[PDB]
């Protein structure tokens, strides 16, 4: 149950962290988002879990 | 016209955009949307252009 705005932020940061190469700026930014509100962190965690499950099904 | 999206890609792009418009989205739904975007360059591109035009349209309402 992630609110839509949190979800799009969650998606944008997850996708950035999937690039082959990530900048320190982007990391710093991702972490700041995660740390800014517990729902950010929760959204991040759950999205990690299902992304992993999804890959295991391809 | 100005480069269109193949029909099946657009159909998927509309589906994923509308899912993300819901007041609440599941993590499963995010993971699926991301996987689609990542599966082919056309998907990601369609997603981005669709965000752009949806925003423009909203500014016209």
């Amino acid at each position: 149950s992630i609110p839509g705005e949190v979800a799009e932020q969650a998606m944008h940061w997850h996708l950035e962290l999937q690039e082959p190469a990530v900048s320190a700026a982007t990391l710093a930014a991702c972490m700041s988002w995660r740390q800014a509100h517990p729902l950010h962190e929760h959204a991040w965690q759950r999205t990690q879990v299902f992304a992993q499950r999804l890959r295991e099904m391809r």
